[PDB]
């Protein structure tokens, strides 16, 4: 089959040794830089068609991080790839002890649809830097990016080592029967279990970047104006379709009304009075997801927004107050511009609220009290944490990005990408000469 | 069920916060130190009964590494557990960026039978240090150590947080239905896939320490007296039942008889003429494994040994010459005292031989030519590597221990154990101060 032949060619090309010299890897990374530069208008147009993005947020909210990653890993690749001496002991002082890094082989990257360029190419950048063949499976939901990547990737990258696999769920299922040396999947918690089950048949290690509801705790005593501007920004970028969007708000009921008003103000500054007329506001990816998200407003106390246009998959920025935690909008990852507010009476209540639910990909708190910050971190668990901002903690080269529990396992970005897509092999190299001090280990054992 | 309630109690204990203070973890680690000191005779007796170890190799080949790990982790725990600052950028100078380590929760350790104390308790030591509840499943095949641990662990450790689950395959299958936050399993490649499949049901991350055939390449021009004494030691310790034993030898045909003679010489020095009478020689763990290993001798050319005693599960130290790579002894992990020699005609042929097989837990090479060593490492892949020795590379605090491909995923030992049993959580803390340098990120976007 076409899928099986693609993987066969990728493994043969890996086995030829072509990816091992750093020179080759840097060239492929420089080819991706060229792709981003030459295909700028094509990439913008695909994101516009898929997600109603424009040239500005296509670059600053997605593509730029791929370029940043490429530039960083190119500059650091020789240091990362070098054998790494480690601490010795008195008994090993004449030996070499070091960590040897080597590629895993053929890596599979399964992209998702909400950031269809970054979440396909930024993982690939890492796997390329580590010397692997990298098979790509774009998500079919962002049809235009999927079609574009299938066209332009082979025009820049090695054709056998870095193939693009077209199709939807049936094709991914057949792809997942092939033998890979690592699989990185971004998407839903449920499908993560399916990926891990398929990987188990080959003992394939997996990096699973999954889902959840990223809580956003707002401290009574903080600067509600700057806090609410940042929350609005992170909740409503990409029309709410972000893996680390602040999903919902936990706040004292005594500030629910001020939070609603300052969110409204910031939203009006961002997108104007009618977000439907703003070039900076996105659309829902599909008819199914539009229907799903609209369903989450039914029966709720709408403080703002609450309408949607099925024809264009527009859902107006929506805020819900006094939300029952047991209601639909609080029982699934929203992934839409509907922001519920859940009332808690204390920090300790919020911690308990967070801890009773599955571990989220991100946890956010807004507060100028360091005791509040340290305590919420110490008593909770999440993939990552941001205090007094949203989104940004997953854009930093020094902060590995990934989940825990139902939000996923493993991480990548920056140096962690190189490690995740490598085997780190412990090496002990001794001189081959008689060592009187070793003789104590040989039998016979001392009889007394 | 007993198993359900045990894990229930362990998660309740963990969720109360009892393991979070470092002083509590150190108290538990100190209790393990006291266990090892106070239960020395009992541990030796169980290892003698299960595996025909003695007082000396019970300690120096198994238990000492657990003590070393405990002392090391106690010393380093505050530093390892500290929030770890990471590199900032021009845009994040006013921010805090750091890695926060936190326990995963309830960790399961499934032990195996060949080092039944070390491969249950040394993983546990790391998971305790990282602040987790640790459920233990000893291997049923090492019956005496399994029963001993079920008795003494709750006599020394917190009884809710660190339960011992009794039983065999059915009980392990039952246990694997429970929801854990990490599973470390040491055992066979095939069962590792079963573990990972069970883990996937709860999105449980796994550390799988599995199997394969660790090759031992012997270079034509090296000091064979030194090399063969080291190879003999690693191959025949624990009666060959070691995950990183040098499984088979690859060598030029011209040194095959020299290798045989020098192996024989070292074996007689170690164990005497009749290894059955040596206090230092082990026994096979079970009747099934005894019959399995004897079967691998069938049809082979025996240069030394080749006999066994079924009733006491003794297999004489055995060397096989001119082995066909397609024969049974070269088609499964031997895990016994049978050492096949496969002839190859160059280093390149050896590398190709190794690469056409599944990635081994360990790869060994003996050579006084650094270029030979570097080339074989460069062109192969294995969990770890030792050049000019065997075994020892998995005993060093600074060398993470684990496989790749069919020999497993993940690693532990020393600091790596603490990382493996933690969630490393990226943290960004910014001032909630208005920033004019951030406002460029907000809509409306420029033209
Ligand atoms: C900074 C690299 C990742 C940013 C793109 C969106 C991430 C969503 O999962
Ligand atoms: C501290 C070295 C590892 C423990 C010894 C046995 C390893 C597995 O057979
Ligand atoms: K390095
Ligand atoms: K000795
Ligand atoms: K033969
Ligand atoms: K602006």
């Amino acid at each position: 089959s076409k899928i099986s032949e693609a993987v066969k060619r990728a493994r043969a090309a890996f086995s030829s040794g072509r990816t091992r010299p750093l020179q080759f890897r840097i060239q492929q990374l420089e080819a991706l830089q060229r792709l981003i530069q030459e295909q700028e208008q094509e990439l913008v147009g695909a994101l516009a068609a898929d997600l109603h993005k424009n040239e500005w947020n296509a670059y600053y909210e997605e593509v730029v991080y791929v370029l940043e990653e490429i530039e960083y890993m190119i500059q650091k690749l020789p240091e990362w790839a070098a054998d790494e001496p480690v601490e010795k002991t008195p008994q090993t002082q004449q030996d070499e002890l070091y960590i040897h890094s080597e590629p895993l082989g053929v890596v599979l990257v399964i992209g998702t649809w909400n950031y269809p360029f970054n979440l396909t190419i930024q993982p690939m950048v890492g796997a390329i830097a580590a010397g692997n063949s990298v098979v790509l499976k774009p998500s079919e939901l962002s049809e235009n990016m999927a079609s574009l990547l299938a066209t332009i990737i082979p025009q820049y990258l090695d054709k056998d080592l870095y193939p693009v696999i077209n199709g939807g769920v049936p094709e991914t299922t057949e792809l997942l029967k092939e033998r890979f040396d690592h699989i990185l999947y971004t998407g839903s918690t449920g499908v993560g279990k399916i990926i891990m089950t398929a990987a188990a048949k080959h003992l394939t290690p997996v990096t699973l970047e999954l889902g959840g509801k990223s809580p956003c705790y707002v401290d009574k005593n903080c600067d509600l104006d700057v806090a609410c501007r940042r929350i609005a920004w992170g909740k409503f970028m990409n029309s709410g379709q972000t893996c680390v969007a602040p999903d919902y708000i936990l706040c004292d009921p005594s500030i629910q009304n001020q939070i609603v008003e300052k969110l409204k103000k910031s939203l009006k500054e961002f997108y104007g009075e009618d977000a439907k007329k703003s070039r900076d506001y996105g659309r829902i990816i599909s008819a199914r997801h539009f229907q799903r998200v609209m369903g989450l407003i039914e029966g709720q106390k709408v403080a703002y927004g609450g309408t949607g246009d099925a024809a264009t998959r527009y859902i107006a920025p929506t805020i819900l107050t006094d939300v029952d935690p047991q209601s639909p909008v609080m029982q699934e990852e929203i992934f839409g511009p509907v922001l519920p507010i859940v009332c808690v009476r204390s920090l300790e209540e919020a911690i308990q609220f967070i801890n009773q639910r599955e571990k989220p990909l991100a946890l956010y708190m807004f507060s100028s009290n360091d005791k509040v910050i340290k305590k919420m971190i110490a008593e909770t668990s999440s993939g990552g944490v941001a205090a007094n901002d949203v989104i940004v903690h997953i854009t930093l080269h020094s902060l590995p990005f990934g989940g825990v529990g139902n939000s996923g396992m493993g991480s990548y970005h920056g140096k962690k990408s190189f490690e995740t897509f490598s085997h780190r092999r412990s090496c002990l190299v001794r001189p081959l000469m008689n060592d009187e001090g070793l003789k104590v280990r040989y039998p016979p054992s001392p009889a007394k």
